[PDB]
C-alpha cells in the first residue's frame, strides 16, 4: 500500500486540485483509494453538520465510498488557523485521533492521500503543528506547487524544512494557477533543476474547473 | 555601525514599506543611513536608464543624498526572477560586485539596510541564490511578515532555513497588507510567540500610503 501526505507552497495554488488529480490517477492504476483531511477550517452548514468543501472534494474522489467524518473528522466553520478556531470553539484536535483516522481508512484502502488545513507550519494547538503529527507518521509528501511569482523562492523553503525534519520529499505537481505567461519555461526549468524530488506532472489553467474534467492524465504516477 | 538584510514572508508583503519604515527609525535616532538594492527587476525606463520603483523608495528614505546606481547597480526591466532577466539581457550578477556596492555604502552611511529581488531563495543564476549572498556576508536578518492568510506557515519556513543558514534573526516587522480582520490580535499573538526574534514594530494598513506619511514611528529600534 500507499500513503502520501500533499503540501503546498501557499495559499490558492490548488493545492486540492492537485489532491484530486493524484487520487484520479491513482484509481486508474487499480488503486482502492481514499483521501483524507483530518481538520478542515471554513466550511458550511448542512442538516448533517458543517462540510468543508476540500473534504468533500476528497471524498467525491476517493474511489471508496466513503462517509464524510471518515474523511475529515474535525469540522470548523470559521476559515482562520486550526488552533484558533479549535480554541474558540473548546473543540481540541488531538493527534491520536487524526492518527486513528488515517488507520481506519487504511482498513479498506490501499491507496491514502492526507491533506492538511493550510502549509507545512499550520498550528492545531497552542503547540502542535501539523508538522509535528506529519512527521511523527512518517508520511512522504508530495508538494504542490502553483507556478507564480514567489514560486520559486516558497518551494525551496518548504522542500528545504520537509528535508530537514528528516522526511522523504516524494514528488512535485506543478499547478497552473494562471493563464499561460511569459516565463513560463523558464520558471518550470527553474522548479525541476531546484525541488529534489520527481516532477509527477503539471496541471493546466482549469478556469476553476467548473465542469469536472478529468485530471488524474497530468499525473504519472510511475514517476513517484 | 550596524548592517540589516530585509526580506519578506511572500509577495506583496509591503516589504519595501516596512525597510522604508526601517530607514526613517534609523535616521529619526541619528544614524547616516543608506538603503541597498543590489539586484532588481521590474523597472521603468528614464533618460537615465532604467529606474526601480522598490530601490526609489531606498534611495528616497535614505539620509544622505545617494545617487541611483550607489542603490542599485544591477536594473533590469522585465518583472522576473533576476536569473531568468540576466541570461536575457547578457547581464551576468556577479557576488563580488554587490558586496563592492555594500562597501561602498559603507563609506559613508553607518546604519545600511540591504533589500534583495525576491524572497530568500531568489535566483540570481542557475547555481547562485540571493540566499548565498547573504550568508556570505553574514549578515543579521529582518523578516517582514505580512499579516495574512498563510503567515504563520510563511514565517515559520523562512525564519527555520535563515537560522539552519548560522544567520542571525535579528527582529521582525509586521505590515498590515490588508484592513483589519477578524483574527488580527490572535494572529499577532501567535507570531510573536513563534517568531524567533523581536517585534520590532507593526505598520498599520495605509492603502498604499499615497501622502508617503512617515512610518517610522511603528518601529522601536532600541528592540533590534
Amino acid at each position: 500500500s500507499k500513503r502520501y501526505f500533499v503540501t503546498g507552497t501557499d495559499t490558492e495554488v490548488g493545492k486540492t486540485v492537485a489532491s484530486c488529480a493524484l487520487l484520479q490517477a491513482a484509481k486508474a492504476a487499480g488503486y482502492r483509494t481514499a483521501g483524507y483531511k483530518p481538520v478542515a477550517s471554513g466550511s458550511e452548514k448542512t442538516p448533517e453538520g458543517l462540510r468543508n468543501s476540500d473534504a468533500l472534494a476528497l471524498q467525491r474522489n476517493s474511489s471508496l465510498q466513503l462517509d464524510y467524518a471518515t474523511v475529515n473528522p474535525y469540522t470548523f466553520a470559521e476559515p482562520t488557523s486550526p488552533h484558533i478556531i479549535s480554541a474558540q470553539e473548546g473543540r481540541p484536535i488531538e493527534s491520536l485521533v487524526m492518527s486513528a483516522g488515517l488507520r481506519a481508512l487504511e482498513q479498506q484502502a490501499d491507496w491514502v492521500l492526507v491533506e492538511g488545513a493550510g502549509g507545512w507550519f499550520t498550528p492545531l494547538s497552542d503547540t502542535f503543528t501539523f508538522a509535528d503529527w506529519v512527521t511523527q507518521e512518517q508520511l512522504p509528501v508530495i508538494l504542490v506547487v502553483g507556478v507564480k511569482l514567489g514560486c520559486i523562492n516558497h518551494a525551496m523553503l518548504t522542500a528545504q524544512v520537509i528535508q530537514h525534519a528528516g522526511l522523504t520529499l516524494a514528488g512535485w505537481v506543478a499547478n497552473d494557477v494562471t493563464p499561460p505567461g511569459k516565463r513560463h519555461a523558464e520558471y518550470m526549468t527553474t522548479l525541476t533543476r531546484m525541488i529534489p524530488a520527481p516532477l509527477l506532472g503539471e496541471i493546466p489553467w482549469l478556469a476553476e474547473n467548473p465542469e469536472n474534467a478529468a485530471t488524474g492524465k497530468y499525473i504519472n504516477l510511475a514517476l513517484l
